[PDB]
């Protein structure tokens, strides 16, 4: 039986690697303080101040907290991320299995100006979760607070608020309100444990590998096509220029003039900066010329865009504005903080079927010629989509997001989150978590206000997440080696992926998925 | 079993709403104080003072506390409000359950 | 047995809310002329005329009639229209039946 | 099986007398004319005109029309009538049953000024009954169109049209409007019938009977009672007149001065009016001196009021202002008839537990005496319930309404139609019926706009409606001869209830249901 004298559960922490599942697991330890002196509260922000129309919202902020997993590093120790990427093509969740247990409730007074802390036994806290996806679903949206990458540190659980329909800082009338004392919920006291399963839907294996082939390239380079094309339309070598058609089978010597069945994915443009400074030009050009989508008079910036490549062929200093995820570096400020802090990812393996993300998707027309009027072909900036056109989605990262919440809307084309990840149109159900509030000693004659007047008060506890995953193992007749995730060999102040001198633990760089190669 | 150390009971609110039946539920955190320093007292107004005949009252005030859910938002959110005045004729309470639970 | 003095059928308009099907059934009278005397005719719009190239068409127009209750408001009465909208997400229709009774 | 030359069902009128059921049934010929072109029509009447603000009122008349049994005579010659009220003590409905049969349906059209109709066999009609009660109840108020009391009379279908909430002659939010085709109906062509049972919910019997005491006079007029009053406040016999209280027991000198255990039922007065002319003032008070109920700003005239008698002993000549139902003599006009034409009613008979319609309903105090001031009382003039008090209801006639519809309420009290009748919280069904309407020749070009052109038309045929009714036998020990109706025995011009030369039947007074005597 449970009680205050026996411990809830134990501690895990592994990677099973068996066959082609791989069953990772994680153990933290978390505190959850008391957010809003146990208030809901509206929270919004107008152009009345220095804001401009497009920051501003309309929401409340919750007591509630709630759990965050959604990130990679969470579930693999860089190792067993190793092992993942130069191993296997493909990986997709099957289920997760997720566990509170170890609770301590603490409650904290003020003496002068001395703290103490001591066990409350008989506080509880709240836990439910929603599984039908009746509240706002707050993750996927890429926010702090996920469970540390590194097994030793505690965390602190993040506050739940949501935002809704605004006109300015006003709400409209369908601005809805949700109150989460609503729900039923589990109500934990210190022996008492948490626990459910869930089990994902079935998604298309994330695709770790860059194609051994381009796109425009799957041709023979031994042998002509049987096609022709329009090679010249006036008459070659005479002393006239009289117009002639003539034509020519496409071989390989111009393949560019070759007939191809495909086409390269959908293009929408970003604007290119270069790492080397003197190269970008002098202008604050971030914002104005930035890549923007306008939806309801509000200019939201186009982050990090649909996938497309980083740059060509032999430019490694060029990266488009909005277009690559950006990770920081352990203790990076939040604010105008310099390059040198941040880690940016690149698309190298995504250039054979995908547009670089700084350049024209291609060329078309702008007139009907005539003896008149010469022809004039007009730049494509952006391309939806069209048949016969393929393309890969971005890359997931050791960093990254894990999957994100497919809106619930009519219709949606090729439903995979922009950030990478793994569409899901009912994912893991968000686990909100609180403290139930203790009254301090009411007045002894009866008052209709209510009690504003609470015992401080924290809890502390283990939380464990276990996730099964499915693995597409790799099957290649590639002759020559690959490549892989390779360690540094050269010797260093100290090692990559562990703690330095003082203790704190730091990721180097940003580990994408793709290593190995297919034949596109 | 029982103890210091496990919960009583779990959090419930919620409206099920099944054919002609809606069933509302309610959790609320309450607070009872020490009332009359534990004694009965007499409590009494008379015409004495500035009361009028009308005023006039006596009575007994208990250390006891109770329970009053009485009113109508306490079983209803608004919009569960909403789903009951604007689809039905009438409605009439079928029966009630109540617990005390978690007691610090 | 049918005869020249019994009824085909019976007059039917309803809306039956059961659960999550609602069957919603309307009747309504009717009548069919003679078109085209009894003719298909070619009929086309050129340019000729003072029509553009826009507005040209080529087509038969023939005898036959034919019904159109493609519309909601067909199917629904106002009121059966606000019980739909207010009360419900998402509505798809399942299968119709249809009947032509009562011939003079 | 049906076709157009064979008949759909039989005439029937009876009155089958067996045991304490009696079966009435009755057969006509009706003519259902087309209504308002098949158009529904909003109707309202504004105070913008000569009307007032009481007389106003919006509603809609539909094309359909409706059959009303509702009057007694439908369903009892005089005679059948005479067996009931001298034989019986009491009657109630128990089931009935409806047919239609033996339609005809018939096109008229005009050509220059001559006339023709003919038979057409093709067409229906629609009927259909409202079960559940889903239409604005229009029977029991009393209208006009009833089958006629002579079995040998072809009777017009009344028109179907309601009122709903107005504001003035405007429609407010909660108007509603009813759409008659939008039930459910039969469609009957000339070899089809309709046909349906009622069964009537469980009612009290009509109570037919004169109570042969008043209600105060249930003493002994032989022995004293032990109960005491105060006869006397000041001393008798001497020469001054210093007050005493004296008691005295109550006996036959005085029975106005028992205690009596009951009361008689309530009181809301009327203006008493005279036949005879000379006595009546010289004025109109007919509407002003009336008595009146204020219902939402509207003055509306309390008719017939509750049951109270007509007038006390050896005065035959007032009558309540609005207090007695008024039958109009055959061939009466609508507007401003003499008095000769109306035939009044007159309750004689629950002078015993009800008050007089134009006299007070008692004397209260209106002060608390002292040795300064004298006793003042007021009198009584509208009296409600009281626990203890009894009263008899209006008296049902054979020109009056059989039942009338409980309105779906909260609460009620004591549920009698003050017409007199059944009170019944589920009525018969009212039966809506209609011409199909049959288009005039279309245009031969497409055009959205409604058939306006209709083949004028109009449909008749039989209707049978036949009435179980439950009696209540009389079983008394009375040793003397009851009163009996009776018809007079003396030579007459014309029979009574019976045609007259030129072949109009008439009825030449009301006959009132209650002859015979119980004790209160
Ligand atoms: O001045 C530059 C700024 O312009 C604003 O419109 C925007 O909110 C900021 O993100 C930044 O672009
Ligand atoms: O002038 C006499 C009239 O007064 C009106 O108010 C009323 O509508 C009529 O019924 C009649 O009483």
């Amino acid at each position: 039986a449970d009680g205050v004298g026996s411990s809830s559960g134990n501690w895990h922490c592994d990677s099973t690697w068996l066959g082609d599942r791989v069953i990772t697991t994680s153990t933290r330890t978390w505190a959850l303080p008391t957010y809003n002196n146990h208030l809901y509260k509206q929270i919004s922000n107008g152009t009345s101040g220095g804001s401009t129309n497009d920051n501003t919202y309309f929401g409340y902020s919750t007591p509630w907290g709630y759990f965050d997993f959604n990130r990679f590093h969470c579930h693999f120790s860089p190792r067993d991320w190793q092992r993942l990427i130069n191993n296997n093509w493909g990986f997709r969740p099957k289920r997760l299995n997720f566990k509170l247990f170890n609770i301590q409730v603490k409650e904290v007074t003020q003496n002068e100006g001395t703290k103490t802390i001591a066990n409350n036994l008989t506080s509880t806290i709240q836990v439910f979760t929603d599984s039908e996806y009746q509240l706002p679903y707050v993750l996927g949206s890429a926010h702090q607070g996920c469970l540390p990458p590194f097994p030793a540190d505690v965390f602190m659980i993040p506050q739940y608020g949501y935002l809704t329909l605004n006109n300015g800082s006003q709400a409209v009338g369908r601005s809805s309100f949700y109150c989460l004392e609503y729900f039923p919920s589990q109500m934990l006291r210190t022996g008492n444990n948490f626990e459910f399963s869930y089990q994902f839907e079935d998604v298309p294996f994330h695709s770790s590998y860059a194609h051994s082939q381009s796109l425009d390239r799957l041709m023979n380079p031994l042998i002509d096509q049987y096609l022709y094309y329009l090679s010249r339309t006036q008459s070659t070598g005479g002393t006239a220029g009289t117009q002639q058609l003539l034509f020519s089978q496409a071989g390989p010597n111009n393949m560019s003039a070759q007939a191809k069945n495909w086409l390269p994915g959908p293009c929408y443009r970003q604007q290119r900066v270069s790492t080397t400074l003197s190269q970008n030009n002098n202008s604050n050009f971030a914002w104005t010329g930035a890549t923007k989508y306008h939806l309801n008079g509000r200019d939201s910036l186009v982050n990090p865009g649909v996938a497309m490549a980083t740059h060509k062929d032999d430019e490694e200093r060029f990266f488009p504005s909005s277009g690559v995820l950006m990770f920081g570096k352990q203790g990076a400020g939040k604010d105008n903080v310099d390059y040198s802090s941040v880690m940016l990812t690149s698309e190298e393996e995504i250039k054979t079927t995908n547009p670089v993300a700084t350049e024209q998707y291609g060329v078309v027309a702008d007139n009907l010629q005539q003896q008149n009027a010469a022809p004039i072909v007009g730049a494509v900036n952006s391309q939806g989509a069209l048949p016969g056109m393929v393309w890969q989605n971005r890359d997931v990262y050791l960093q990254g997001p894990i999957w994100a919440k497919i809106p619930h809307t009519d219709g949606n084309f090729h439903p995979s989150p922009l950030m990478g990840g793994f569409g899901l149109k009912h994912p893991p159900p968000q686990i909100l978590i609180k403290n139930t509030p203790v009254p301090a000693d009411p007045p002894t004659t009866f008052s209709q206000a209510k009690l504003a007047s609470f015992i401080t008060q924290y809890s502390t506890g283990q939380v464990s997440v276990e996730i099964e995953w499915e693995l597409q193992k790799e099957n290649s007749k590639r002759w020559n080696p690959e490549i892989q995730y390779t360690s540094n060999y050269y010797k260093s102040t100290n090692v990559d992926f562990a703690v330095n001198t003082d203790g704190t633990y730091s990721e180097p760089r940003p580990i994408g998925t793709r290593y190995l190669t297919r034949n596109l």
